[PDB]
């Protein structure tokens, strides 16, 4: 029981029931306790986390400027409470005292092309970007690549855009006040079309309904229309609500 | 149990208790242990790769500038965690402690002709030709030759070419934004054809 | 039996079995013997 040599890359914690302050031990090294000093479990791996994969334990180390862990007047370890830690890739570090492994070893998740990552900012913080993400934003990530993960920035769902081939358009409507890829103010409730050929990625407020289909006009046919408000059709010439054309 | 000659071409792991500490020794020589020290395992033997097949062993030994196993502080071995090496063949290495040969000896892939490999770039890269192999990248690599694995590069799968014979063509569509062999924007699926 | 603290003005030995060497260690300290060393008797006063 005194006599506790622990295996290389793993770690113990021994309570000093004289301070009632728990620590950690590493390395591959052979330990003896005190009299006073009791262990509180047998030795188990030190966890690493490979590359494209990551971590989160809960109440991380509290470090200063080069990274080395501050240590309490008592010999406690800082810690930052209640907050979580993305560990990316490195050595395999080990868990100090009062630290929950949350959630294991999880792989980076790869964004398919022509898709998008939908995310909330759940606390107000700074992207390295430069801008202030105030909480409750809404994140649009899209491409071929892989996303970091993030403590304050909670992924939504996965979404996929909407392929629009010749003579063809998509329906979509504004979610709340916003502008659209043109450049044009859209009211809650508001709807209108995109007419570009190819893979279109709808926005995070804008929801996409269905697809719409142009009419041949052959010689021998012709298509009635009613508008449905005062506009500006195509060729340029104003209408009034109710007439037909 | 005190005295352990390992066979020639073969190895045993000893662990030093007053240190914590495992080793390996390699060679047609006897071997005596101490009174601390204890031998895990019988000797089994050393694993050596023939020509045109490779293994993979996780963890991977670190070594220095020439090769050199470097060695820690308190006698442990360097090794690199949650990594995987391609090693193809030489002369028959021995085992290092801490190390899972996850995959058995396992022959090189040859590429049939009118044949290519569709492989997928895991992790960022750097590529021997000198460019910037960002992860999740596809790759299309074709040819009668064989393809030497890589641990950041993953095979999705084998793909066949068509044959077009006389007064013919094929449709094929675009699955992203791209451009064709004749040096033409695509859009998503957009369709053409080639003659 | 690994640990092996002897009184104050006491004294142990303990044998080297790898070289077959033995050794006596005096002071109020606490002594901790290896694997391959073994104590041969229990302290008795200097």
């Amino acid at each position: 029981e005194f006599i506790i040599r622990i295996p290389p890359y793993h770690y113990i914690h021994v309570l000093d029931q004289n301070s009632n302050v728990s620590r950690v031990e590493v390395g591959p090294k052979t330990y003896i306790r005190q009299d006073n000093e009791r262990v509180l479990f047998a030795p188990m791996r030190m966890v690493t986390v490979p590359p494209r994969h990551y971590c989160t334990v809960a109440n991380p180390v509290s470090r200063d400027a080069q990274g080395l862990v501050l240590f309490d007047v008592t010999g406690q370890v800082r810690l930052r409470h209640a907050d979580l830690e993305i560990r990316l890739a490195q050595d395999p570090f080990p868990l100090y005292p009062g630290e929950v492994l949350e959630k294991d070893i999880t792989p980076l998740q790869v964004v398919l092309p022509n898709t998008a990552l939908h995310l909330k900012a759940l606390l107000d913080f700074e992207d390295k970007d430069g801008d202030k993400v105030v909480a409750g934003d809404e994140w649009l990530f899209e491409g071929p690549g892989t996303y970091i993960p993030r403590k304050e920035v909670e992924v939504v769902e996965i979404i996929q855009a909407t392929i629009i081939r010749q003579n063809q358009a998509l329906r979509l409507r504004a979610r709340k006040e916003c502008w659209d890829r043109d450049g044009k103010e859209r009211v809650t409730g508001e709807e209108w079309l995109v007419t570009t050929v190819g893979a279109y990625l709808p926005a995070v407020f804008e929801e996409v309904l269905d697809l719409v289909d142009a009419v041949i006009l052959t010689e021998k046919t012709a298509l009635h229309l009613r508008a449905r408000r005062n506009f500006r059709d195509f060729r340029g010439v104003s209408r009034r609500t109710g007439e037909e054309w």
